[PDB]
DNA sequence: CCAAAAGAAGCGGAGCTTC
């Protein structure tokens, strides 16, 4: 334990003692790190580092003896190493506004003078930089070592924190703002997407520092300091990029939205540097310089990316064996730039890229306020895709002379809901313009005969990529269909295309020549096509065509297909069976594909089933209020105003209502999710009002064209046949927002019945501020939710099986009744333990625990099983990072302000995130895994959760491996995981030393409505081990059906598009059957497994 | 609705209070 003396000699000018039980000041620093056994960082011992790493990036001879290197980056050539010789003089400035601002927090109040007479300021939540400061004369001064570090920290986050960032969702945005998902304002989310909150920024920026520090914590201090040390620092170098403009800090008001929430929330957006800025060919040299193992880094040819010890945001969960075998097959896959499209894209050039695929240019001014932040959100994802595209492919050409020569590796980690996940925020897997630039898929093919199976296989993948639904239809009629479209329509822009691969110039109108070809077909992918097919046109050697273009096997209905596989529990119905196979799983029909399927037995999906559901559902709720004239008005103004704006709902001129799949999609998904009616009505009613946004850009932009224009054949012009049939949709428009806004249907005792709302909506509209805003919205919301989700709800039920919908609430009871335990026991341990420390000392409140104490409480939840284990997947539902803990702040900046709170890696309630959990993970989770891992796994793929990304040439193969991977998770049983985990919860748990709170919470999920009130511990209880057994049974039928449905012949075809089905060859056979027969076997199979294990 | 959480700031030196 000579580690005290190790620290001291390396800085021992510190301020304080370095001894918990000195009465004068202590130096918190040296208490709460230690030097590494192995060297981490390369500015240990330096005393100044921004000179150090400055003369190490002043020339590229230094930069390798200083990183001990015998090479360097190509990248890092002359005017690399001279952007970074004027960030390095930049990297003064911030040190020196630094210490001014050190000066002045030591000055005011006289702390400073107090601190050196013993006032234990550097304990304080805004002083705990007093820790790294140094007596100098009649005050203090920043120890340099410590701080020129923290800067070089600093300027490392300030050039990629952002790309680093991840995406904020309506939930998050919602979470932050604590505004209803459901209400938040247009727009709202794209403010906040492009921002770091305060807690984002310092906390990526507090990891930096920590880490360029290249010390260890130790174990027995206080996290107070341990975090709070490193955060302090994170907070004043936040503050010193306010000052130099780095970063622009800007106080979001929510008063000013909602005025009932008075919070203000910080957002922190980094000043962009230009695109063409010769820093982004290379921006991690900092990093790489400074870490003996840097994190910030690209992968190129041999160098492959370390495989990840834990799950992604989950410490206390450790990637299985089989996951790491996963993570390590998918990161060895190389990666190849397309030199045709980074070329057809740096052509075409941003802004037409932007005109496009985004918004072009928008003037504010002709386009809806509301509808243009739409816009700008959109514009900005596709930007800054193609600059971050291009900063990679300015790295990849100093590797080689042949861009598409050098291997690119990515790093993956496995997520909390055990998906394979790429690092990073734009690339091949989240990012659809680079992943059309950077490809694992390659192949040689013979197409000089278009009657070979190399031109079958090209055809496949060029009609996917056209938006032909290739799983529909047999490969011979997708042929056909191709062709039709290269011929007609596309035949245009492919000349063009032809023209570019000659040339290498594009006309002046090539955006408005691939947008009328393609028409609602563009996507960046298409325009993959276009090039390949145009380059295949021109090639010479068309016997030996090398394209990366791919064919994507992808999941039919996946989420909800595997969640019917996985959870359903009962008895084989016949319902079952026929909605099973609109996802693939054909019973008794060998070789059965998902394109025979579609064409020749049933051409509607789980969508169409479910949207045919909710029409049935529909017309039911009118028959009930038959005679109520009022309701049946405000379901037709409903229907009428959404008939009005989206594309799915039809209403025929004899009134004929006609629904399209399209309604259901994300409905069904979410609801496989957890998700709630109220949460499908928002996002419905969202679909609406963008429609109707827009349509205002369309009125504005149509009385430019011509003042006099009747505002009737200005907004439903191009949806008329003249003016007076336009005259009529808009007084459709008119009345149904009038009726909708006004009023609202109510849940009267089971009977829906009619209010007003008193806040009607009318009045000359305004196609430039026109906006649906709070109280209108909700009336929106109202009608959605009771004239069309609760319906739809009903249709989705019935389409997935309610014997699955009993499964998922068992499951979400369960594990939200374990989380509410583990939370309420955790804060309870981490209570005691710190009215234990308040008869300390040495202790002081604010000073929090010690991670040793941490990982005491922790382990001693063990015995309630917070893991769910699957065999080969880790699954920890209550785990997170949250401030409700240790209710306190962590660190200010000098100023007072930043106030960071303490967040800790702690068990929290788990709500509906049991469903996610369980279904994506043992879902298309384990399929992906299994993909990767199993014997003859495809080679160069590009995974992404529900479909992956194959090349041509193996495109037949690789499918049926996928399929096979498939029927692989189709063997797991989720529920009886979870049982197995909440089962060893049961007998260890003691309901009575839950919290009221605590033991409430558990009595919503464990009892009914009507039994909470009164209560009793071992009501509750009861009531929890009933849940135990309804787990067992359920399981128990999932195991049965999953063994007998093994014993009969199965064609699945799940990952659909080439029609490669996995046989599982199962010996009884089930063909010449009408799925009433197949049932009544299976039922038997069943029985008689029942059975056997009963004996 | 899962994918990662999440207010700011005076006074005083924590944590209550006001917007
Ligand atoms: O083109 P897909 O969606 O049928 O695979």
């Amino acid at each position: 334990e000579e580690l005290k003396e190790g620290i001291d000699a390396v800085y021992p000018s510190l301020v304080g003692t370095a001894d918990s039980k000195a009465e004068g000041i202590k130096n918190y620093f040296k208490l709460s790190f230690t030097l590494p056994e192995e060297q981490k960082s390369r500015t240990v011992g330096s005393e100044a580092p921004l000179k150090d790493v400055a003369q190490a990036l002043s020339s590229r001879a230094r930069y390798e003896l200083f990183t001990e290197k015998e090479t360097a980056n190509p990248a890092f050539n002359g005017e690399v190493i001279k952007r970074y010789k004027e960030l390095m003089e930049h990297g003064e400035g911030i040190a020196d506004i630094l210490r001014s601002r050190l000066a002045k927090f030591l000055n005011t109040k006289d702390v400073g003078k107090r601190f050196a007479q013993g006032t234990e300021a550097n304990r304080w939540v805004g002083g705990k930089l007093l820790n790294i400061v140094e007596q100098d004369g009649d005050t203090f001064k920043y120890n340099e070592q410590l701080l020129q570090t923290a800067v070089l920290a600093g300027l490392q986050w300030r050039l990629t924190a952002t790309s680093n960032t991840a995406i904020k969702d309506a939930k998050d945005v919602a979470a932050i703002t604590g505004i209803d998902q459901a209400l938040l304002p247009e727009g709202l989310v794209e403010q906040f997407d492009t921002g770091m909150t305060l807690t984002e920024a310092v906390s990526s920026l507090a990891q930096k520092i920590e880490s360029y520090w290249g010390l260890s914590r130790n174990p027995n201090a206080p996290l107070g300091y341990t975090k709070g040390i490193p955060t302090a620092m994170a907070a004043e170098i936040l503050a010193a990029f306010v000052e130099s403009t780095d970063v622009v800090e800007n106080i979001v008001d929510m008063s000013e939205i909602d005025p009932d929430n008075k919070k203000t929330i910080g957002l922190y957006t980094i000043t962009e540097l230009d695109s063409f800025d010769p820093i982004n060919s290379f921006p991690t040299a900092i990093e790489e310089a400074v870490l003996v193992n840097p994190t910030e880094k690209m992968f190129f040819g041999d160098d492959i990316p370390p495989v990840a010890n834990t799950q992604l945001r989950n410490p206390a969960v450790r990637n299985t064996p089989e996951q790491k075998a996963a993570l390590k097959a998918e990161q060895a896959t190389e990666f190849y730039v397309h030199t045709p499209m980074v070329q057809f894209y740096e052509t075409l050039g941003k802004d037409r890229i932007l005109e496009l695929m985004g918004a072009g240019t928008l003037n504010k001014e002709l386009l809806n306020d509301n509808h243009a932040k739409s816009l700008e959100g959109k514009n900005r994802s596709v930007e800054d895709s193609y600059n971050q595209l291009f900063s990679v492919i300015e790295q990849v050409r100093a590797q080689s002379e042949d861009i598409s020569t050098v291997p690119i590796h990515y790093a993956y980690n496995m997520t909390r809901v055990g998906r394979m996940q790429m690092l990073g925020k734009y690339n091949p897997q989240s990012a659809k313009l680079v992943r059309e630039a950077i490809l694992p898929t390659k192949a040689t093919l013979d197409l000089s005969n278009q009657n070979n199976e190399d031109f079958s296989a090209f055809q496949l993948g060029l009609a996917q990529a056209l938006d032909i639904k290739v799983h529909t239809m047999t490969r011979e009629v997708m042929s056909d269909e191709l062709t039709k479209l290269l011929e007609g329509n596309l035949k245009p822009a492919i000349d063009m295309m032809v023209e570019f691969n000659t040339t290498g110039s594009l006309p002046e109108n090539a955006v408005d020549v691939l947008n009328t070809a393609l028409g609602d077909r563009k996507s960046f992918v298409a325009l993959m096509a276009l090039m390949e097919y145009s380059r295949y046109l021109v090639a010479e050697d068309k016997s030996a065509f090398v394209t990366p273009l791919y064919v994507e096997a992808d999941g039919v209905t996946n989420g909800p297909i595997n969640a019917m596989m996985l959870m359903t529990g009962g008895l084989f119905t016949p319902d079952w069976i026929r909605n099973i196979a609109k996802g693939g799983l054909f019973i008794g029909s060998p070789n059965k594909t998902m394109n025979e399927h579609r064409s020749t037995a049933d051409n509607n999906d789980l969508y169409q089933a479910s949207t045919n559901a909710l029409m049935e559902s529909l017309g039911k709720l009118r028959s009930n209020y038959a005679s109520n004239m009022p309701i049946q008005s405000q379901i037709d103004s409903l229907l009428s105003l959404m008939d009005l704006f989206l594309p799915d709902i039809n209403l025929g001129e004899n009134g004929a209502l006609e629904l399209k799949r399209g309604i259901a999609k994300n409905p069904l998904t979410i609801t496989i999710y957890g998700s709630g009616a109220r949460g499908i009505a928002g996002k419905l009613v969202s679909s609406v009002t963008d429609a109707i946004y827009e349509r205002m850009s369309d009125v504005l932009k149509a009385r430019a064209k011509d003042p006099n224009i009747s505002a009737a054949m200005a907004m439903f012009g191009k949806q008329a046949a003249s003016e007076a049939h336009a005259e009529e949709l808009l007084a459709r428009f008119l009345k149904d927002m009038e009726t909708l806004t006004s009023t609202v249907p109510v849940k009267r005792k089971g009977v829906l019945e009619l209010q007003s709302t008193g806040t009607g909506a009318k009045g000359k509209i305004n196609p430039k501020t026109y906006t649906i805003k709070g109280e209108q919205l909700k009336a929106l919301q109202e009608n959605m939710l009771h004239f069309f989700v609760e319906p739809l709800r009903n249709g989705i039920t019935q389409t997935v099986g309610e014997s699955l919908v009993y499964s998922t609430e068992q499951l979400q009871k369960a594990t939200q009744i374990q989380s509410v335990v583990l939370e309420d026991m955790f804060k309870q341990r981490v209570q005691e333990k710190l009215a234990e420390k308040a008869k300390d000392p040495t202790w002081k409140k604010g000073d929090f625990l010690t991670q040793k104490e941490l990982n005491d409480i922790q382990a001693s939840l063990n015995n309630l099983a917070p893991m769910i284990e699957t065999g080969s997947q880790t699954f920890y539902i209550a785990g997170s990072e949250n401030a409700e803990v240790a209710n306190q702040v962590l660190a200010t900046n000098l100023d007072d302000r930043m106030r960071v709170p303490m967040s800790i890696y702690a068990p929290a309630q788990a709500g509906v995130a049991g469903i996610p959990f369980m279904t994506i993970g043992t879902g298309d989770g384990m399929m992906m895994q299994t993909l990767s891992t199993m014997k003859g796994a495809p080679k160069n793929t590009l995974k992404i959760f529900d479909g992956m990304n194959i090349g041509l040439n193996d495109i037949t193969d690789a499918s049926r491996k996928a399929n096979e991977a498939v029927y692989t998770s189709w063997q797991g049983n989720p529920i009886k995981n979870v049982y197995e985990s909440y089962a060893k919860f049961m007998k260890n748990v003691d309901f009575s030393k839950l919290s009221p709170e605590a033991l409430e919470a558990i009595g919503k999920s464990a009892l009914e409505y009507d039994q909470r009130e009164n209560a009793t511990v071992d009501d509750i209880a009861n009531a929890a081990s009933l849940i135990e057994r309804n787990l067992r049974n359920i399981a128990l039928g999932v195991d049965i059906r999953h063994k007998v449905l093994d014993k009969v012949n199965l064609s699945i075809d799940q990952m659909a598009a080439v029609g490669a089905p996995y046989q599982n060859n199962g010996k009884i056979d089930l063909s010449n059957m009408t799925p009433e027969q197949q049932a009544d076997e299976l039922n038997k199979l069943f029985r008689e497994e029942l059975e056997a294990r009963k004996q």
